[PDB]
């Protein structure tokens, strides 16, 4: 699909791309902008007005075209899955986020230097991803410490990401859900979930499908959880136990592989002490 | 309990209350606060002082008397369970709390592009409750992430709250502990206590009573422990292992519920290889 | 060992000690400094050129060498347990990590008011380890939120910090390495580890040897797995699963303390469903 947009790029000497910024998609306006061009010595960078017109089903080919890409999942415009961001690694350079913008990491003890002159320097970041909200802040959420969600996360309308929640790019909820744990990249969970404090869906080592996770309508996952497994709706996992999908659970009699259970509805996954197992039974 | 304080408030042109902050609990001292009232036509809100008068038992009545009743548990003058909040989430806007102070949520795109031309705009947090160290840094306490205690926390002299660490509004420290992992709202913690790096205390989950908890005092929880249960003193949560109220644990040769054994005192919750259960076995 | 270094303190009245800068190890270029020298009436400090010389073997003597000791670590001139740290929490001072820089704690409400005239007033942090990258950002790493890296913090080249991780002071990585979990003061791990989300090594009640842990290279701990012994090489921890000095581990048809197993190579720690036991067998 074809996707476009103006923004405003800051670009190192050599016009490395630091950011682009799309205040709106599919907008020609420039002039909102114009007041934001200009040189910035300190730095040592410049910010450009561009127009960036991509195919979401192509893989990107430069770095304005992955920061779209990004924008376009933060402002909703589309849902994980829907844009292609093979490459993207490669094509996002890293970064210094300070309180005066973005700063190349190459020289950046020099810019240090020249912008202390101005004033006290705080680095919040150094990575290739910015913080979603210095960018886009999506209608209808809160969000507790923003520095837990990337630029690329997908927030639904009714979303609340508490302050140990994380979203990772191309992530996120796709209903009103309470986000008190860590969603990984290409992971969404759908309407009334709540993944609980600490919990983890598709953490290090909780999986070995070739493939990414997902959880549907009113999954509970209670604090210091984990899922490694896709499930359907009204599933439930107890409070401090990890479901990865090599996890034995007892299920009619039986010991099965989690991965055999894989998007199924209706289920509690809990310890039980009179088996010693963990138990999948079913939800009521 | 009558409690009064001066403040100043910021507004939007609805005059929609973004944050009140009181310097001072009881005072009546405005002229500090003058050089402070404004209009930030930027943000279009203006600053005005204000005098909040209320009653602790009575539930409030507006969004100042919810903001009072926030500071006066982060300054200490009252207690977690000492002033009634029951209605708060009602009166408290959400907010996007930047580096040029509060803003409007409806129309933050248009805030963000006339802020912009006075420098970087960063989105510290997007929520009804501020970071509490903007408005109040209590006296004797460490903080090593500031996101992660809400304004309404209690911290008494003494705590640290580690980065990982956090502490929800009603809720914190009674005395000196170590607090490294998360106080959800209600819960407190007394002297001596250590919550563990990760730990859970009443998180999503842990507990089916119609009320909250609390530990006393030299409560040692491991690192990514959780409890749905109040303790009493001396009790110890190994590394690792969550005891919500539903936990079967064996005590004196039989399976019981956890909630069975609230408020106990000197109990060691492990788990036990040569029995399989979570065992709960006398501290000495 | 002898090492030296010119940097720019912050002094209060007192001539207590709030930080101390030191851009560079081992230099004599005062000059790239001098502007950055003077009164800041607000705060009641002052900023003030000093050179600091130091033998790594001895004990700090005062906050000064405290100070760049740290910046030995977090500058990668010394490993973590080659620089003597005994006794540096007692010459560090408890600091207000502010926009405005540091601030002292005593007297903060007036220094509040006063730098508020200038602008928002923003709190990062009160602690006596102030925020690595806001002195020093090492070459070839990420960090995800940098309030999650103290300065001390030892982060080879190659590594990333995700969000959710944090290294403490006298700790980090070796090699290249994923740290999404959390490293207590003391820990290091090596080439290519990773530390999965919400993983703890050697947190709170992990241990009780009279020393420090470290794991080897390519050590894997799943997500909201814990650690606290000492691991080799290609070691793995099931995520969800703490494995600390005590815990009971069926190794060659016996159970046997964790601690016995320190220092091995090669070995996967799992939940067993057929045994109910941690079992620890070879990694192949």
């Amino acid at each position: 699909t074809t996707a476009s947009a103006t923004g405003i790029a800051t670009l190192t000497s050599t016009g490395d791309v630091l950011d682009v910024w799309y205040p709106e998609i599919g907008s020609t306006d420039q002039s909102a902008l114009t007041p934001l061009e200009g040189v910035d010595e300190d730095r040592n960078v410049t910010r450009k007005i561009v127009t960036t017109t991509i195919d979401i089903d192509a893989a990107p080919t430069d770095t304005y075209d992955a920061w779209l890409r990004l924008h376009l999942l933060s402002h909703r415009v589309f849902r994980p899955h829907t844009i292609n961001l093979d490459g993207i690694f490669g094509l996002l350079n890293n970064v210094v986020w300070t309180n005066f913008g973005p700063c190349a990491v190459d020289g950046f003890a020099l810019t240090r230097a020249r912008l202390s002159r101005r004033g006290q320097v705080t680095v919040y970041s150094v990575d290739k991803f910015p913080r979603m909200v210095d960018y886009v802040v999506p209608s209808g959420v809160r969000i507790g410490d923003a520095d837990r969600v990337r630029l690329g996360a997908y927030l639904a309308d009714g979303t609340t990401v508490m302050h140990e929640g994380f979203v990772n790019f191309n992530a996120g909820t796709l209903g009103a859900s309470m986000v008190e744990g860590r969603i990984s990249a290409g992971v969404t969970v759908d309407d009334g979930t709540d993944v609980g404090g600490g919990a983890s869906i598709m953490g290090t080592l909780s999986g070995g499908g070739q493939h990414v996770i997902s959880l549907g309508k009113r999954c509970l996952l209670g604090a210091n959880s984990g899922c490694g497994i896709p499930l359907g709706d009204d599933c439930i996992i107890e409070a401090g136990l990890y479901i990865t999908a090599g996890t034995k659970v007892l299920f009619d009699g039986s010991l099965h592989k989690a991965s055999t259970l894989a998007g199924s509805n209706g289920l509690i996954f809990r310890r039980d002490s009179v088996s010693g197992q963990v138990v999948a039974v079913p939800n009521t």
